[PDB]
């Protein structure tokens, strides 16, 4: 048998490492601290959103693809003001008759407003490494003026930029006879025009008002106003204002001019939302603000959370002592024993993160915030075991006390040793999730169990030693510099947990009545929860990441709330499509004698549909734009002959030597030769739209086409928009959407002739990097469930000799353990993501504490009949199993509740503490009553004694 040798080696070790205390304390002791002193030479926190997207997926090569075209996507910052104290009111106007009006769209509300804008537009910022102040102009993104951009050339979007964020235009007004009605015509009659027209140059009343943006672009009412139901624009009841800013590598120094001027920009709207509070309800939102909100809490709950240290410090020492009398309490406190185990695991803990920290692996909050107090949950469970074994075991006559405490040591070593081995191998197994940030803390879990494992067979086992050789000697617990006493005798009178309560409360399990009642209770648990499992929902929502105390949260509620349509999705044209032959412009078509089923009508049945899909506005096609700006009259014109006789004449050019069109006329569906699109292509990208020319150019398609060298088109992107997503199953239903009719469109685009193979249209959002994990978590999880569930019970049958009836019988109980954990956090609302699995995960190998010591000592027990064998059982162990492992979990799990971000308060402590409720009823109350029914026939057991005497005979030379 290989349980035997293992036994004896451990015996073997024990009286060696109690022969030589200091020499092994020494020795253990100065590894820990040189793994442990490089937290700060290479000890980095991770504080991004990108250790949450896998680096090797698809989304993210998707990401690399159009970053590396087209550029990297814009950072946003938000504002939604929603004034909801007041009334709407009725206007009668004149292009449309009687209307309702919101209480938010009021004028002095909009010159607020419009003063807010124009602060916000001039505010500067210092950049701290003595350069120059930052300006908006430096950082922001210009559409249609990248290189010498100015003030007015930024992209801000607001209802002022109907009226060119001008002041006077807001209080503009003239009457207009229309059918013999003078009627004073405002601002409003201009807005309701513009929400209709956005792509306007004169305005339809009175007032003859622009419509575009100051910078050049038409603004839509989806990126103003929100809260209105159709097209009724003028009830709307919120007011958006957005920034957007240019994006760069995190390798950037412009990236830290951003963040500066956003830190600023959040300064000023928390001034202003002071300011402003009996008027608007503002909620805002900056690109760094969910980083620096999830990295927030850490520091401010870490000493909070180091508590559980000390109430474990106090719950050792307590409960390993012996209260006879009051003559020698203070002798048998056993407090060293409980410093010397908080040390252990302090030291264990300290060195994995220091190890990881010597290889440049960067650390994050769910690391510092839940890795010492969950790996001081299990790392206890041994050292009170060991010393509770150690206890209770007789001296026998004539036997030195090292020989003692390698005998004890040697019968309980191999279960402690089978169950930090199931932690480790469970937590490394756990390691293969794509996310970084719980990969990560996988490996430290499992390196900072076997660093506690190796911890607590050399160190612990020299320090119970040490201190157990000053009790046979008088002196004091930890005052034992001075003091020895005279000190009466101790007695054996079995405590008060082993003693008392087991053997009264043992007799209560194992009645006949409570063995049936116990079954069919369990068994209706286990279908219940059997059931309860399939109502479980799969994903994390982005709520959940933050603290209570939170200014995101209520930004959330307002976007869930009042926004009309979602982020941006572009779907994008790789490498391989024409787009020169008219074949190929015939299936990017949506009018104009092109093909039945093509790309953006394809996107535009979707739009369409959009519960089914999960698109709210159709793609615009810079191919279709170009197509109708190509069309002859005033767009597209040559000049005559001059010193440039064939070169361009755009459309802001008034002479009589522009008369040629760039095209014909009398062909139907006009389509460019290979030589007119690739010479005329890059003018129409160019082209500025005006108002004897609003047809396209350079707002909207200027960065949405890579060309080459010689002209040709690289790759595209068509952007449409998402319907407003509010949970993450709404995010990965969309996500599955748009690839579906991505898979579609690439199917029919392959067919035109000439088109090579691999070429692909793919879908991009900003958020798809997040979400794409939720496609294929359930089978992965179970993969992973089922991988960890064979090892344990591999080592289980070689490790302790169980035989194939014990192995199964708790193999069993981790299976209604886990069933029973997925069904109450079912019930309880608790996402099934990647930490929810990984906690599951480490749930698996916690859970063979509960069930290995009580099958084991059910298997070794010689007593006549099998409820004697299962009382006895019982009353060894399962009181040592409910002493240790259900009560030093305790307050490392319950500290974890005043967490203060929802994350850790959620996925660590609720789901923590129903494994270990459930581990704890599985094992000491199911346990027992299912061994008593069905379990191992006996066995001789005269092998451990007879292996044990040749160890004892050895230990004297
Ligand atoms: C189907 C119905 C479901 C029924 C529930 C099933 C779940 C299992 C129930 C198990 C019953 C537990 C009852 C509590 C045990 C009380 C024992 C007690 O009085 O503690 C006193 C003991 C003191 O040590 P000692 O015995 O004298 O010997 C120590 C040393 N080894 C020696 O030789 O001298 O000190 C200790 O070692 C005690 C430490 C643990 C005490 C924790 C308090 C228990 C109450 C819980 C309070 C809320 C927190 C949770
Ligand atoms: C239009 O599309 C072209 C081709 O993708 C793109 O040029 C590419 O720009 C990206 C980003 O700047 C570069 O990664 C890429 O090649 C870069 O150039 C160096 C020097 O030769 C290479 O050694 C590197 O592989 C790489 N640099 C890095 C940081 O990886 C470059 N390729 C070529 C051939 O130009 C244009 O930028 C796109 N146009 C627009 C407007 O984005
Ligand atoms: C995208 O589609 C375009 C339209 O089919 C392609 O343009 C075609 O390129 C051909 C060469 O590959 C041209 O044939 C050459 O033209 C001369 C002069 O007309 C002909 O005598 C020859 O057949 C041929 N050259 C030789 C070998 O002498 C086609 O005329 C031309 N099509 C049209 C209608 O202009 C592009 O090549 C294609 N782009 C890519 C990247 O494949
Ligand atoms: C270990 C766990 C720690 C990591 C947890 C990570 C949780 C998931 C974080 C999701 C990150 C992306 O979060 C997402 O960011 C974008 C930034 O454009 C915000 O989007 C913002 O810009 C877009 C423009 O593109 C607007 O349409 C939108 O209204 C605005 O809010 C989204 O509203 C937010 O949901
Ligand atoms: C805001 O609009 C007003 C009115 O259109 C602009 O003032 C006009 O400016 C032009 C050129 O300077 C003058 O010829 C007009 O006589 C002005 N009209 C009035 C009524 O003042 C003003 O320039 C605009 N402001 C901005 C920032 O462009
Ligand atoms: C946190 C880590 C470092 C703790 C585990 C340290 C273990 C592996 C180390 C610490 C002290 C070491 C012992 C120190 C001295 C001796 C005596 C030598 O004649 C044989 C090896 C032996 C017996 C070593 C065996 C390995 C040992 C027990
Ligand atoms: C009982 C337990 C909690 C005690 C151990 C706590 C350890 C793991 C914690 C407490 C304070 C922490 C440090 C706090 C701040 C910083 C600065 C940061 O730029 C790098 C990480 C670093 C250096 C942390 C490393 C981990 C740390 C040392
Ligand atoms: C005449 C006999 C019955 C006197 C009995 C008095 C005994 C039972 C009293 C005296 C001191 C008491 C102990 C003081 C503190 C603790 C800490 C707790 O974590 C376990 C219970 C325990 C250990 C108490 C159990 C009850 C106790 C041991
Ligand atoms: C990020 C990329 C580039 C490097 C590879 C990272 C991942 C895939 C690697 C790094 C170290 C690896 C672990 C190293 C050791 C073990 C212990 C073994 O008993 C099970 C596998 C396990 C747990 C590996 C799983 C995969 C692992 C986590
Ligand atoms: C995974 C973590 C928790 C524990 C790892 C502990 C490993 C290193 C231990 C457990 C069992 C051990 C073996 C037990 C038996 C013997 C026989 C002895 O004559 C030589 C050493 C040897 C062969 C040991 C080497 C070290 C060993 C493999
Ligand atoms: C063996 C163990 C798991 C048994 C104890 C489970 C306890 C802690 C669990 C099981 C079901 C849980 C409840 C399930 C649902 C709700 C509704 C929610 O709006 C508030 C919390 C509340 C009220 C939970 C409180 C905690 C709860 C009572
Ligand atoms: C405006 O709201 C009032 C509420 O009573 C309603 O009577 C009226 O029909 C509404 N007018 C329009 C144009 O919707
Ligand atoms: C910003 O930059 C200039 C040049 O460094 C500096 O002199 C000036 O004082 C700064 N602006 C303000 C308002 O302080
Ligand atoms: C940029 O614009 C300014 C103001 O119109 C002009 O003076 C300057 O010459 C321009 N710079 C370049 C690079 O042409
Ligand atoms: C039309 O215009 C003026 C100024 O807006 C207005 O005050 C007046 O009532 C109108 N003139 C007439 C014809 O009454
Ligand atoms: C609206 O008015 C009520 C009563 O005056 C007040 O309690 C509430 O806070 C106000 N809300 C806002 C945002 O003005
Ligand atoms: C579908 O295709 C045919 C032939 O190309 C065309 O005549 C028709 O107008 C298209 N759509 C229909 C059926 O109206
Ligand atoms: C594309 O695939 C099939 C076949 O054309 C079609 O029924 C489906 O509706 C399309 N995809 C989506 C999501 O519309």
């Amino acid at each position: 048998s290989t349980h035997t040798l293992l036994g004896q080696f451990f015996q073997g070790w024990g009286t060696w490492v109690a022969s030589w205390p200091l020499t092994i304390l020494v020795l253990s002791v100065i590894p820990v601290v040189a793994l442990a002193a490089g937290l700060v030479f290479t000890e980095l926190t991770t504080d991004p959103v990108e250790l949450w997207s896998a680096p090797n997926s698809q989304a993210r090569s998707e990401k690399a693809f159009h970053d590396q075209h087209f550029g990297p996507f814009f950072r946003t910052n938000q504002v939604i003001l929603t004034a909801p104290n007041r009334s709407s009111y009725r206007y009668d106007s004149l292009l449309l008759g009687p209307k309702n009006f919101s209480g938010i769209l009021d004028l002095d509300l909009l010159l607020e407003l419009l003063e807010l804008q124009e602060r916000l537009r001039h505010l500067q910022v210092w950049s701290p490494e003595a350069q120059r102040n930052i300006s908006l102009q430096d950082i922001c993104y210009a559409p249609l003026n990248p290189d010498n951009t100015s003030l007015y050339d930024c992209c801000i979007n607001s209802l002022l930029q109907y009226f060119q964020n001008n002041r006077t235009l807001l209080l503009l007004t003239a009457n207009q006879t229309l059918m013999g009605q003078t009627s004073q015509v405002d601002w409003k009659d201009h807005f309701l025009y513009c929400a209709n027209a956005p792509l306007t140059f004169k305005d339809g009343t009175a007032l003859a008002l622009s419509c575009m943006a100051d910078y050049g672009a038409p603004v839509f009412p989806f990126l103003a106003i929100g809260g209105y139901k159709g097209k009724d624009y003028s009830e709307a009841e919120a007011l958006i204002m957005t920034f957007s800013l240019n994006n760069y590598p995190a390798g950037d120094p412009r990236l830290a001019q951003a963040k500066l001027w956003e830190e600023a920009f959040l300064e000023e709207m928390r001034a202003f939302q002071r300011r402003m509070a009996g008027m608007f309800q503002v909620t805002f939102m900056a690109e760094r603000s969910l980083e620096d909100e999830i990295n927030r809490t850490t520091a401010e709950d870490l000493p909070i959370f180091a508590t559980s240290y000390i109430v474990i410090f106090l719950y050792i020492s307590l409960a390993l002592g012996s209260y006879s009398s009051w003559s020698r309490v203070m002798v048998d406190s056993k407090a060293t024993l409980g410093l010397g185990g908080v040390a252990v695991v302090l030291g264990a803990v300290m060195a994995a993160m220091g190890f990881f920290s010597y290889l440049g692996i960067r650390s994050s909050l769910v690391i510092l915030q839940v890795v010492p107090f969950l790996v001081l949950s299990v790392g206890a469970d041994n050292i009170f075991i060991f010393v509770l074994e150690y206890q209770r075991l007789p001296r026998r006559p004539g036997e030195p006390r090292e020989v003692h405490i390698g005998r004890a040591l040697g019968r309980v070593a191999p279960s402690m040793l089978l169950c930090s081995l199931s932690e480790a191998i469970c937590f490394f197994l756990g390691a293969l999730t794509p996310m970084p940030a719980v990969r990560t803390f996988a490996l430290t879990s499992g390196l900072a169990v076997i660093l506690d494992f190796l911890l607590q067979m050399s160190a612990f086992v020299a320090l119970l030693s040490l201190d157990s050789k000053r009790q046979e000697a008088s002196r004091l617990d930890v005052c034992c510099c001075v003091k020895p006493q005279e000190l009466p005798p101790p007695g054996q009178g079995e405590g008060l947990l082993l003693g008392f309560f087991q053997k009264a409360y043992a007799p209560f399990l194992l009645h006949w009545i409570t063995r049936g009642v116990v079954l069919l209770l369990f068994l209706a648990l286990f279908g219940v929860s059997l059931y309860s499992m399939c109502h479980i929902s799969v994903g994390l929502d982005q709520e959940l990441a933050l603290p209570k105390d939170s200014y995101l949260l209520d930004y959330f509620l307002f976007l869930n709330r009042y926004f009309e349509v979602g982020a941006p999705v572009y779907f994008v044209t790789t490498l391989g499509y024409n787009f020169s032959s008219e074949a190929g412009m015939n299936a990017i078509c949506s009018s104009a004698g092109c093909n039945n089923f093509s790309f953006t009508q394809k996107i535009q049945y979707a739009t369409e549909f959009p519960e089914q899909s999960y698109l709210a506005i159709p793609a615009s096609s810079w191919v279709d734009d170009f197509i109708d700006w190509l069309t002859p009259s005033s767009c597209c014109r040559l000049y005559i002959s001059g010193p440039n006789k064939d070169k361009f004449c755009p459309s802001t050019v008034n002479s009589l030597n522009c008369l040629k069109n760039c095209m014909s006329i009398t062909m139907g569906s006009v389509r460019p030769s290979v030589e007119q699109f690739h010479k005329y292509l890059p003018w129409f990208l160019n082209d500025r739209p005006n108002i004897k020319c609003p047809k396209g150019g350079l707002a909207a398609y200027s960065t949405s086409v890579n060309l080459t060298s010689d002209g040709q088109v690289l790759a595209s992107r068509f952007m449409a928009y998402h319907k407003p997503l509010k949970n993450s199953q709404d995010y990965t239903e969309a996500l599955r959407a748009a690839r579906e009719l991505a898979a579609n469109i690439t199917a029919d685009l392959r067919k035109v002739p000439g088109t090579d193979p691999a070429f692909e249209v793919f879908p991009y959002t900003i958020t798809n990097v997040f979400y794409e994990q939720y496609l294929t978590i359930l089978p992965e999880g179970l993969f992973m469930l089922s991988l960890c569930l064979v090892p344990t019970f591999a080592v289980s049958c070689l490790l302790l000799g169980l035989d194939l009836r014990s192995g199964l019988l708790n193999l069993l109980s981790i299976v209604m353990i886990l069933v029973d954990t997925v069904g109450f956090m079912a019930l309880w609302g608790i996402s099934y993501n990647a930490v929810s699995l990984i906690n599951l995960v480490s749930a698996v190998g916690m859970s063979v504490e509960f069930v290995s010591h009580i099958t084991r000592s059910f298997a070794i027990s010689t007593k006549p009949t099998w409820l004697e064998r299962a009382k006895e059982a019982t009353i060894s162990m399962g009181s040592a199993v409910f002493a240790g492992v259900a009560m030093t979990n305790l307050p490392g799990i319950l500290v974890l509740g005043l967490a203060k971000a929802q994350l850790i308060q959620i996925f660590f402590f609720r789901l923590n503490l129903l494994i270990t409720l459930l581990g704890l009823l599985h094992g000491l109350v199911f346990l027992p009553v299912i061994l008593s029914y069905v379990g191992p026939d006996v066995n001789p057991a005269l092998a451990l004694e007879q292996k044990r005497a040749e160890e004892a005979v050895a230990a004297v030379m």
